[PDB]
């Protein structure tokens, strides 16, 4: 299916750079993808290059699908949004040769962009997930991107074809002292106080520390803030344990380029 290819992955239009804190990472990814260079050995010089492919590995909730946008967006590149594992879900059939017509479609357009999320879940209908393998390798002027919340689980095969491999970690004590603010409009003592805790983590333990209790104190006594949190902080999890932080270093320590 050639039409239907247009309206979801081909376009979900991408036009914006600084958003939702996690000023580190935003940093990190502007410096490998270096678009106000990247632009430029693109034009004219060979020798020196653009990488033959980028791979994101770290921890969830860091949303490095926006970061991919957020990068294409700047280059001033069509923008591909497709998933690892839809195409091996929503086309069962011999329509999986459109990995490399798809590939074809970012070549017709100038600058494009084509972003893989979920790259892990590929060898994980097998004989499909083989043949669609085949394709993204005999495929990989444009940029190519992938993300992967399991960089373990990568294979050796697409692994080398990933010229650069970096880093998105979890929002440091600054990302998540401010992402605490966007949350809520004190707070410094609140974000040292222990890291791991992902923007979604946040994002919801201020909602607790809140409201379930602001309100169930004003609603308990009778008619006629800080304590709060520290107190619903640790009704929280992390979600990512030291020990799963703990891997994705010793991954990208072993395999990226940090």
């Amino acid at each position: 299916v050639e039409a239907l290819e247009r309206d979801i992955i081909s376009q979900n239009p991408n036009v914006r750079w600084d958003d939702i804190a996690d000023l580190v990472e935003a940093k990190k990814l502007l410096k490998e993808a270096v678009v106000l260079p990247m632009w430029m050995p693109e034009f004219f010089k060979g020798i020196r290059r653009p990488w033959k492919g980028v791979l994101m590995v770290g921890p969830p909730g860091t949303g490095k699908t926006l970061l991919a946008k957020a990068v294409a967006t700047e280059c001033k590149t069509t923008f591909f949004n497709v998933s690892s594992s839809t195409l091996t879900s929503k086309y069962r059939g011999e329509s999986e040769k459109l990995v490399r017509l798809l590939f074809e479609m970012a070549r017709f357009y100038s600058p494009a962009t084509i972003f893989i999320d979920q790259i892990d879940s590929i060898c994980s209908e097998h004989e499909a997930s083989r043949r669609v393998k085949a394709e993204l390798l005999v495929q990989m002027m444009v940029m190519v991107l992938a993300a992967t919340n399991f960089p373990w689980d990568i294979d050796e095969a697409l692994r080398r074809r990933l010229e650069k491999r970096i880093y998105i970690p979890l929002p440091s004590a600054k990302g998540r002292e401010e992402l605490l603010r966007i949350s809520l409009r004190d707070l410094a003592s609140i974000a040292e106080n222990m890291e791991g805790y992902s923007g979604a983590d946040i994002t919801n333990v201020c909602r607790d520390a809140s409201l379930m209790a602001m309100r169930r104190r004003i609603e308990g006594l009778t008619p006629e803030t800080m304590e709060d949190f520290e107190m619903a902080l640790k009704k929280v999890s992390k979600s990512v344990s030291a020990a799963d932080i703990e891997r994705y270093e010793k991954w990208i320590f072993e395999f990226g380029s940090c």
